[PDB]
């Protein structure tokens, strides 16, 4: 049970002098999902970045499938076909074509047919609802609809690992739970999932594991659960609870649960408790 | 007449005929802070653009203190000067030099001394707790720097009104309580305040009225806690309450709120509350 991907020690100070990664270690379970959270400026960009092989650290390496990653034309290539990256500023990540042919360069120049990487473009397209936006400009696009342009032409690629930058910022309610739909289903299908949020709920719902990231450091790392669940953890980087958690540990400090009972993660499980409860 | 912006039946389609604004009118009563809301591609950020003077509609015209606004460059310049905007990118709104002279651009644009420019840079900068990048290239920073600085040269010019498209996209928790901290302040001396969101819960913290956008129109306007917890409405626009509002409404339907109190529309409001509460 080699992790498929593994940061290893990374140290990155930008050209200009700021340093960014510092000693960061960080492993990923094939199969799993990991949210990093973190500070403005904590260096969850930076390694993502390092993740795909688009930074290279001064000192660390990344391994890929428990072997260190190496820097040529086809390693990097291999590289990219299997580590795919949705990122921060989906702008940065668009050509100036139209919309599907922007999905559909990854796929082509993957070497594949032109049947393949039509059907590839086409599921991509609907997956995210922009298949009416096919014959679109790039740039005649609102910022959540360029988002989700640049997760269709990455996940048209079929990589086996997502790295996703901060991916809901933007978009709105039914592209969020349309995304979480998707990214739950290509977890299910077997792919890795590494994603940067400030959305806490969102972490709550998708993650299998959680890392905090501070001054380019990995700060805690553990199972979802048990670290959403932590105040005193998050508060170290300045974050709270998902708000049920938050409250329901309330709850359980104020001694309104059982005791004995079980956290109410949920809006359901919260309301369920709130029968029980009355004013002072 | 008395609003201090109103938007009075603009059309507005793209070059290119995209269609972006539809008959479209709003109008903003001087010192209120209104969210927008609605899906992506529902014309948000192109409203925006025409209540600083960005954009010319083909149909329909802007009020600006109930007087129509003209085009000369005097005139552009007068309104840019009293209606501020910070844009949905900030790489598009930052310079290429460092985060103190970024933001001291504005003020010496406006004819002040070095002295004074110098006071409303550091204002802000301090504000947003990035005092300590003002030698900083604005290209050596994360995305949420970025959207600090673009904020800080905003609000650096003091604009009678501020517009802001999505100020809190990348930007972690405690630049979110920071900007809130600031914005309830400006207000306070008496600012205009008009922001988009994807973030609800931004919105029931920051907002005495919400409009809701559906495809270049303006479905619904009102006061805040009142279309926050119209779930009927909201649905409309693909979207629910807030989930502080969510739990809120839920707590009183269980009685367990103030006869007749507004609903808390934050967290600590929410959690506030929570003291009272006892098992029966
Ligand atoms: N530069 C551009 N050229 C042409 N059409 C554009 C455009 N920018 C936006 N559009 C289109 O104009 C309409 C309104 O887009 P706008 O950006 O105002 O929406 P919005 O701000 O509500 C969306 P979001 O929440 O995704 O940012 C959409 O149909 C969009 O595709
Ligand atoms: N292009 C660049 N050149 C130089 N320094 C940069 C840079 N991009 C980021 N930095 C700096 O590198 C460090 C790590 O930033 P990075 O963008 O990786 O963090 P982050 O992703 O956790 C922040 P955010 O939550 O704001 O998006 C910070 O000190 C930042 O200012
Ligand atoms: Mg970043
Ligand atoms: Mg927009």
């Amino acid at each position: 049970m080699t992790p498929i991907l593994a940061a290893e020690a990374l140290t990155y100070a930008f050209p200009g002098g700021v340093k960014a990664l510092d000693d960061l270690s960080l492993a990923v379970p094939k199969g799993e999902s990991l949210a990093i959270l973190g500070p403005n400026g904590a260096g969850k960009s930076t390694l993502l970045l390092h993740l795909n092989g688009t930074l290279r650290p001064q000192s660390g390496r990344v391994l890929l499938g428990g072997t260190a990653t190496g820097h040529s034309r086809k390693d990097l290539t291999g590289w990219r076909r299997r580590v795919g990256l949705v990122l921060q500023d989906a702008d940065d990540q668009l050509f100036a074509t139209t919309v599907f042919e922007d999905v559909s360069f990854g796929p082509l120049n993957l070497g594949l047919s032109e049947a393949e990487a039509r059907a590839r473009v086409e599921e991509a397209l609907a997956a995210l609802s922009i298949s009416d936006l096919r014959d679109r400009p790039t740039h005649m696009l609102s910022g959540g609809q360029k988002r989700r342009v640049a997760i269709a032409g990455a996940v048209a690629m079929r990589p086996e690992v997502l790295l996703l930058d901060q991916p809901t910022a933007g978009l709105d309610l039914a592209g969020t739970e349309q995304l979480l739909t998707l990214l739950r289903g290509l977890r299910a299908a077997g792919m890795t999932l590494v994603f940067s949020t400030h959305d806490v709920e969102l972490a709550a719902a998708l993650a299998d594991r959680v890392a905090l990231f501070r001054t380019g450091r990995v700060l805690a790392e553990g199972a979802a659960e048990a670290v959403l669940s932590d105040r005193a953890t998050l508060a170290k980087v300045a974050l709270r609870p998902p708000l049920v958690i938050d409250l329901a540990l309330l709850a359980r400090d104020h001694g309104l649960l059982a005791p004995e009972a079980p956290l109410p993660k949920t809006r359901d499980a919260l309301a369920a408790q709130m029968a029980g409860w009355t004013r002072r």
